[PDB]
């Protein structure tokens, strides 16, 4: 028993992290087979930050302008290309530590682990979720660009995020590993602001099911709700709408606990109305929304 | 910016995890140099576990009664012995992935990363504090015994915890890597309870400093206090005593933020006596006590472990 925000073990990703230097800029790269992936903004100068023309900046570069260091070893760059907002540096060594892997673009509400890195060396691992407004609430300092987010299925690493920038509210924006940003953001220093963020309803419900599995029932009630009445209430608290997809997704946890999905929705409605009245749920005094239904089943079994 | 509960990168420890089977029991072992460490209770049947005589149970065992698999390779056990509550299985092959390491025993209030494992295979990593009542609020299912806890310092892994059991309240008990339990627990299937827990005061203060570093300042106030006055408040609220060493340890953060420790103590006094009044700190409505002063400095400075 117990319930913790738990990340995937990071070793398979650690063995892929390298340092990429261009000019006076150093950040992190992800080395898989013979390619190093990193944010294309590594080629920006201090003049290039508002309206960089990346095509024009890249055509001016030679392979030897990119310094790639893996541990204490310099890799040889033998080719380069840009794919959306990521740079792909072809190197003359396949990484012998390359795991089984895939690139996956995720949807808001999905969770993943982040291996924060600086100078090609991993610092820490934590769990994050893609917010409804396509940001993540990360922990990243200068130099962390190119750190990645991932899940592990069996022994297969699914890379879903590459870190590019911090927005003015202190939240973080980035791309998938094909270089497409999550959300409406661009790799320019022009003013950009995240949308107002909302709570990931389906994840809160998942986490309430986790609480019941771990033996806590105090927040349940004798009521139920229609799906539409639930959404009408929950949106008044800045909760994302709950769709029938989400209701279906919660089927397994509902079956395991014996609490119907819309019955749990009624519990959530009451919690939003009442607060916790000095109680806690799984050690929290707030409703937690960065555990998915899949996470809950994986951790509680 | 941002502040997250953060574990050490777990790769160096992943390369050490193996599967240990004895009879019908499978759990995890730690393979370092040519020795595999795991809980001595692996040798018990359920009858045994009621009142085990471990020396007696072990005499019966041959090396070949211990099936150790590293990945999909079997390890040959060539000797076996106990140290306190850990079994040490001498194997015929040194682990080629052994990291630089030490065995250290931590103190209550100190944090560490747990690599949760099942059948020798790492499944998850998370950060824990050794509670004042010597339990940890972990997340472990059947099969997790032998999972370990650790810190990293430079390139050296300091192993500090091996998981042994779950208590009736759902918190967790285990040993250091020399097999000495944290807390007043025994490796026997009985009646045991965690003592009443308290809050780790120095860590709450550390986390308040983290909040300030991250722009969350509403709880700051113009007041300061004394150790003795604050410690009376702490005792009243089931908070650990704050000592002068704690104050010294927080010195760096006091210098960096402009908030003396006793100035922050007055913030904490007011939070305890009045609550948060609908507000949050670093996204929490509870006062978080599982970040040490060192953790806050490390995360708000970007220290790495290549
Ligand atoms: O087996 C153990 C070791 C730790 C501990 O407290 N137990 C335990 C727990 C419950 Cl709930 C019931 C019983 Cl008989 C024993
Ligand atoms: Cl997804
Ligand atoms: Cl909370
Ligand atoms: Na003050």
């Amino acid at each position: 028993s117990g319930f913790r925000k738990m990340a995937f073990p990071s070793g398979k990703v650690e063995g892929c992290m390298v340092q990429v230097t261009c000019g006076t800029t150093t950040l992190n790269g992800l080395w898989l087979d013979d390619v190093v992936y990193c944010p294309r903004h590594v080629i920006c100068t201090s003049e290039d930050m508002l309206n960089p023309n990346y095509e024009d900046l890249l055509i001016r570069k030679s392979n030897h302008n990119f310094l790639v260091q893996a541990g204490n070893v310099q890799l040889r760059v033998i080719g380069h290309s840009m794919q959306n907002c990521v740079l792909k540096l072809k190197v003359d060594t396949a990484n012998p530590k390359t795991p089984k892997y895939k690139f996956v673009r995720i949807q808001p509400g999905q969770t993943f682990s982040v291996l924060a890195c600086y100078n090609g060396s991993p610092s820490g691992v934590y769990q994050c979720a893609m917010r409804p407004n396509f940001t993540i609430k990360g922990s990243f300092l200068n130099g962390s660009c190119g750190s990645v987010g991932f899940n592990i299925d069996y022994d297969c690493v699914s890379f879903c995020y590459m870190h590019h920038m911090e927005l003015p509210t202190g939240v973080h924006a980035g791309t998938d590993l094909e270089g497409n940003f999550y959300g409406p953001f661009v790799d320019r220093q022009t003013a950009q602001a995240a949308g107002t963020d909302t709570t990931i309803t389906v994840n809160v419900l998942a986490w309430l099911y986790a609480a019941v599995i771990n033996g806590d029932r105090w927040f349940l009630n004798r009521f139920t709700t229609t799906l539409n009445d639930f959404n009408l209430v929950a949106m008044k608290y800045n909760y994302e709408p709950l769709t029938q997809d989400h209701v279906d997704i919660l089927g397994p946890l509902s079956a395991q606990t014996g609490i119907a999905v819309l019955d749990m929705c009624a519990s959530l409605k009451e919690l939003l109305q009442n607060g916790m009245n000095g109680r806690t749920i799984l050690g929290s005094a707030l409703l937690e929304d960065e555990f998915t239904p899949f996470d809950v089943v994986r951790q509680c079994s």
